[PDB]
């Protein structure tokens, strides 16, 4: 079935930007709960450029297509039936996923108008359970040599990966000239991440010209080398950060994991306003600069979007 890895694209290829944080907004008042280390509860906080209202309008895109995939409407209804689904409702639903022990809930869509082709990832069921039992275990990530990813990540895209993939590159085939964009939010968004990467790893045909990644929410996914290599596909790659979101600080940099992927870092919705650290590999400058005083609160809701709960 799936066309095989490319060697050129899976060549094998830094500091904790955590730490200036951890070590300034010393420790959390005794009455916050942590997840390694990062606050559940606290409920304040303790080059650079703002993106423009364009660039907030397309990840506010992206952010509705990973909040309408927790409708079950959408996946695996396949229809565009929902409180956000006005937005996404033009887009042809080619094919949803439901998988069986990993429940990786996922959904191919295609707009002729935007001349894109999506990949959707929904997050977990359950998120509150699922960031309360999150338990991180680096293994080999097959394709590359020398780096390492969470064993679950890798689990939950394994079992709808070959599915997932004939459907998108024959979309490919049959609009040679669309773009391929893979979004979404929370464990949907490290899901994501595998999947463009395995994308750019089997199709010759996409590159940095026509395969985008955006994700809402993203814990870290793999450890520097990983992160490395991900910089080195070139594949535009914007993850968006909710102010005090918990969940882009899990696992914390401290533990060997780093992203890779601009950060978008919403730090108000009145107005909107998005802090964009112009760097491939995560920096100290951003979101990071508040740690340990994360929320959960914070992951469920993107540019007024509630997102977990389809409401
Ligand atoms: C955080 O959650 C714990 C456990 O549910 C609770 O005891 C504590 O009051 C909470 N703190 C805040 C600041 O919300």
């Amino acid at each position: 079935s799936l066309p095989p890895l490319i060697p050129s694209r899976t060549s094998a290829p830094t500091t904790d930007p955590e730490a200036p944080a951890m070590s300034r907004n010393g420790p959390l008042p005794s009455d916050v709960e942590t997840k390694y280390g990062m606050a559940l509860n606290a409920t304040s906080y303790p080059g650079i450029r703002a993106a423009t209202s364009q660039e907030i309008n397309e990840l506010t895109y992206y952010t509705t297509l990973s909040a309408n995939s927790y409708c079950r409407t959408v996946i695996p209804g396949a229809t565009w039936d929902c409180i956000h689904c006005d937005a996404t409702e033009d887009l042809k639903i080619i094919k949803t996923w439901s998988t069986l022990i990993y429940d990786t809930n996922a959904m191919v869509a295609r707009g002729d108008s935007e001349k894109t082709i999506y990949i959707v990832f929904r997050g977990s069921s359950s998120i509150r359970n699922w960031i309360a039992d999150l338990t991180f275990v680096p293994v080999s990530y097959p394709p590359v040599s020398g780096t390492k990813v969470h064993k679950g990540f890798l689990d939950s895209y394994g079992e709808v990966q070959n599915e997932l993939v004939a459907t998108v590159l024959d979309q490919f085939k049959q609009y040679p000239s669309y773009k391929v964009a893979v979004t979404g939010h929370s464990l949907g968004g490290a899901t994501a991440l595998l999947c463009a990467l395995d994308l750019y790893q089997r199709e010759e045909g996409l590159s940095s010209s026509n395969l985008f990644l955006y994700t809402q929410g993203q814990p870290r996914v793999g450890d520097p080398a990983f992160a490395n290599y991900v910089v080195s596909t070139g594949i535009p790659y914007r993850r968006t950060v909710n102010e005090r979101d918990i969940v882009p600080h899990l696992p914390p940099a401290a533990f060997g994991f780093l992203h890779a992927g601009e950060e978008y870092w919403i730090t108000d919705n009145s107005p909107e306003t998005v802090q964009v650290c112009t760097s491939d590999l995560e920096t100290s400058d951003c979101s990071n600069s508040i740690v340990p005083f994360t929320s959960v609160l914070d992951h469920l809701s993107y540019f007024g979007i509630n997102t977990g709960l389809c409401t």
